[PDB]
């Protein structure tokens, strides 16, 4: 209803205004392409890569605590989610094997069997203590993943456009175009009580502040390797 929309219009806004991660100009590994190589910024995508994979099993904790609180509409529009990541409506190829498969084939960059850094590693820790909690803000952190979505799927066109020397490959175009050229919100209005919308805002804040934390550490991992020791 409209105290919920008020909300999630508010956390949207939040993100646009005060989270320098999901800016196209202000990312911090945006703000390092100038002096960036090939190589460093490829690890950057290796590492990114590792996230939307991870963000199916999140997604499906999240579904779980869903069900356990009675959430069952919520429940459906993740397994929803999850179908649709895993290939539903790309012919049974996952999200993250397009973008994979994309950089190989165009860049390649393989990025199958890549171990997270330091920073990605600390990411997924944190991470899953905000998919640990009650279902309030579980929900918040996986509305913070939805938000986050096209402002990150931005960044990483740039970052993609950036390595390669002409045109990226047609299916990881595809990928692109399907996502940048409600369902959530909706479900979540049915069950959730005012009494916990703080809870929701704190699951969002923890998880946007936790994406941008790896951002910024991403960026930092990915300039040091030419560093001197000093």
């Amino acid at each position: 209803g409209m105290e919920f929309n008020h909300l999630t219009k508010q956390l949207n806004q939040l993100l646009a205004q005060d989270y320098v991660a999901f800016s196209i100009t202000e990312n911090p590994v945006v703000q390092m392409l100038s002096q960036a190589s090939f190589a460093q910024i490829a690890y950057v995508m290796q590492q990114y890569s590792i996230f939307p994979k991870e963000l199916v099993g999140f997604t499906e904790l999240a579904r779980r605590k869903a069900l356990g609180a009675g959430w069952n509409g919520v429940a459906q529009e993740l397994q929803e989610n999850i179908d649709e990541e895993m290939g539903s409506t790309t012919g049974g190829i996952s999200h993250y094997t397009l973008l994979a498969d994309g950089l190989e084939e165009g860049l390649g960059v393989a990025v199958k069997n890549t171990m997270p850094s330091v920073a990605t590693s600390k990411l997924l820790r944190t991470v899953l203590s905000l998919f640990d909690r009650q279902v309030d803000y579980v929900l918040g952190a996986t509305y913070a993943i939805e938000a986050t979505s096209i402002p990150e799927l931005t960044l990483i066109v740039k970052l993609v456009e950036w390595l390669h020397e002409g045109a990226i490959p047609k299916d990881l175009q595809y990928f692109f175009s399907k996502h940048l050229d409600a369902g959530l919100r909706t479900s979540v209005a049915a069950y959730i009580q005012p009494e916990e919308f703080g809870e929701f805002a704190a699951g969002f804040r923890a998880m946007i502040d936790a994406m941008q934390v790896w951002w910024q550490e991403l960026a930092q991992e990915a300039i040091s390797s030419e560093v001197v020791l000093s």
